[PDB]
This record gives C-alpha cells, structure tokens and sequence, in this order.
C-alpha cells in the first residue's frame, strides 16, 4: 500500500500519495482545482486535480463518475486522459475524495496568442491538433459544446490538449459558442464545436476576438453581420417566439466575403473559416472533414488521425441514488489500469 501525506493547497487539505511530490497550485478546473506535481516513479511532470466535493449531491456525485468514465476512455494525443486515479480512502465506506492525474501542460491557448504573432505554419498546426483531438471525440458521440481557448491544455512545444469535454448535464466566455447552444435552439449536432474551432482560428489568425459580444443579442448581431441573415429555414430551430420575431425583424445583412475580413490571410485559412462558420450546422464542415483541408496538407496523416472504441453513455439516462454514483465511481477508482509510459512508435 502506498503512503500518503497531507498538504494545504488552495486552503484545503490534499492528501497524495508520496510517489507525486512537489505540488504546487496551478489553477482551478472542472469541478476542482490542479496542481502540477512531480512523479517520483517516472520522472515526469503531472498534473492532479482534485474533485470540489465529489459526492456532496446527486448532481455532483453523477458528475464525478460522468468525469471518471469519460478520461478512463480517452486515449488520444489531443485529448486529456489519465496515467492515476487515487483516493486517500481505504475503504468505500471511507470513499469521499478523488484525485485524477494527466500529463502538465503548462498553458493554455490563451497563452500562446497573447503576447506573439503566430506565423501561419504555427496556426495551422494548433487547429490540426484541435481537430484531431475532436475527431475521436466526436466518433464516440463525445461533444465539448463550450470549446473555448481556455479549454485547450498547451505545452512549451504548443502540444495541444482538449479538456473538460463532455461535461455538464462563475461566468463563462460566450464567444466561442455556437449560435445554436447560445441561444438554446431545439436541436443541433457535433458540429457545436467546430463553430468554437472558426472562432479559435480567426483569433489566432488576426489576434482579435471574431466576436466579442457583450450580451447574447449583440453576439448575435456580431454574428450575422458577418455571416449574414439566416433564412426562415433556421427559425425551425428556435422554440421561443419572442427570439423567432426578433431575429426575422432584423434588417436583412448580407453575408461578408471573408477574404475582405481577413486581409493577408492564407487563402487556405479563409476557405475552411468559410466552412466552419455557416449557422446552418447540418452545413458545417466536420472535424474528420476540416482534417483532410488543403490548410493542412504539411500535417495530415491519416494513419494518425484515429477514432475511439465505442463509448457506452447509457448510465446518461438513470436517475441512481447517491451511494450508487459512489460506489460505481469507487469501482472505477479501483479498476483503472495504468497506460505504459511509452505507448507510440515510429510510422
Ligand atoms: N496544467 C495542467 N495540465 C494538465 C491538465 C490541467 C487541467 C486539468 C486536469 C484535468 C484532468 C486531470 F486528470 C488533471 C488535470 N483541469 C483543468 N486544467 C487546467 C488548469 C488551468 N487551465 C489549463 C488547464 N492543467
Ligand atoms: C475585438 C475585435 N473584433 C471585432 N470587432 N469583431 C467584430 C467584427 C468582425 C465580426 C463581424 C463582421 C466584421 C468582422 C465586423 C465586426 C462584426
Ligand atoms: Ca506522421
Ligand atoms: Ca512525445
Ligand atoms: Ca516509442
Ligand atoms: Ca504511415
Ligand atoms: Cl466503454
């Protein structure tokens, strides 16, 4: 059995194992807080985030498992998985913490745009990881919904991540939201996230926000003076007639060349923005489609552009007791199986 000790981090106690040492605090994340942490047993840099209350209620104790099971699947060099998952407790009766472990990554896209002029080479291969990472997702019917700069981990070498996908069942950014999750429309597809991606690129590409509204009517706006105004088509989407009326009241915007928006721009960057950002969704470009995009010709391979095992989501529609939650997710705790340090060869 390993040893634990106890350390306040972010006015809390944790209590880790000895094999992770060094931990310093390193931000909050979804339903939790992370430090960065060194792993005595193999050298490498980690990254713990302990779980906020994993079992306070039935909402957070669904979400724990939610979480647990979803990086218990994820095995994807563009996507956050796990190497550990421990808890403290001894027993299930015990049970009330729960740490998960992944590779550092230091940053997160934020920091990559902030304070640098990205050459079109660099950009290109940000959203190539992006879309990777969304492929597999997307081919276990896995959507993030609340993509964002913020939710995508960066390394020192600009190693992409995507994290905190296919969570919730604070005030958040809305600018990289799809129209049709922002506004709550009836009904909409995996391409919510490649909405997020046009949005992503455009700032990488000009280093402005495409559209920084400061509500969620003058998002819209900004929105449809680029793309223009939806036909009588999409108000099938929306359920609320007041939003019907108003958006068929606006005056009627053309929709904007996008090669007059973004002056400079690789040719390339400016056809595949034109197809991540349609608000008809079922005509939005998809991630496995955007991968083969001439925009990434020096960085597609499609012997490494892998989807995932089937994923079962069925427990998505039970109503469990709270001790049942646990005890799945203690099942979970106890079931994982660490991933060999080294699981890549040469092509
Ligand atoms: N530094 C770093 N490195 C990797 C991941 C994270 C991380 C996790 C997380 C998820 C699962 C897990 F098992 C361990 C950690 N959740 C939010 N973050 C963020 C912390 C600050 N914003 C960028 C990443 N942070
Ligand atoms: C922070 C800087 N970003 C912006 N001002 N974005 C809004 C503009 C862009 C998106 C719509 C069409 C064009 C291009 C004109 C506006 C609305
Ligand atoms: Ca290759
Ligand atoms: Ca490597
Ligand atoms: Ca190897
Ligand atoms: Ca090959
Ligand atoms: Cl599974």
């Amino acid at each position: 059995r390993p040893t634990f000790y106890r350390q306040e981090l972010n006015k809390t106690i944790w209590e880790v194992p000895e094999r992770y040492q060094n931990l310093s605090p390193v931000g909050s994340g979804a339903y939790g807080s992370v430090c960065a942490a060194f792993d005595t047993k193999t050298g490498h840099r980690v990254a713990v985030k302990k779980l906020s209350r994993p079992f306070q209620s039935i909402i957070h104790a669904k979400r724990t498992y939610r979480e647990l099971r979803l990086l218990k699947h994820m095995k994807h060099e563009n996507v956050i998985g796990l190497l550990d998952v421990f808890t403290p407790a001894r027993s299930l009766e015990e049970f009330n913490d729960v740490y998960l472990v992944t590779h550092l990554m230091g940053a997160d896209l934020n920091n990559i745009v902030k304070c640098q002029k990205l050459t079109d080479d660099h950009v290109q291969f940000l959203i190539y990881q992006i879309l990777r990472g969304l492929k597999y997702i997307h081919s276990a019917d896995i959507i993030h919904r609340d993509l964002k700069p913020s939710n995508l981990a960066v390394n020192e070498d600009s190693e992409l991540k995507i994290l905190d996908f296919g969570l919730a069942r604070y005030v958040a950014t809305r600018w990289y939201r799809a129209p049709e999750i922002m506004l709550n429309w009836m009904h909409y597809n995996q391409t919510v996230d490649i909405w997020s991606v046009g949005c992503i690129m455009a700032e990488l590409l000009t280093g402005r926000t495409l559209f920084p509204g400061t509500d969620h009517i003058d998002q819209l706006k900004l929105i449809l003076r680029l793309v223009g105004t939806p036909g009588a088509e999409l108000l099938k989407k929306i359920s609320s007639e007041s939003a019907r009326n108003y958006i068929q009241s606006l005056a009627q915007m053309p929709k904007m060349n996008f090669a007059n928006v973004f002056i400079g721009a690789n040719p390339l960057a400016v056809d595949l923005l034109e197809k991540m950002l349609v608000l008809d969704s079922d005509k939005r470009i998809t991630a496995a489609q955007a991968l083969a995009h001439a925009y990434f010709a020096q960085y597609h391979d499609p012997d490494d552009e892998p989807v995932a095992d089937p994923y079962d989501q069925s427990f998505e529609s039970r109503d469990l007791l709270i001790d049942e939650w646990k005890s799945l997710t203690y099942d979970e705790v106890i079931s994982f199986v660490p991933p060999p340090l080294d699981q890549e060869e040469m092509e």
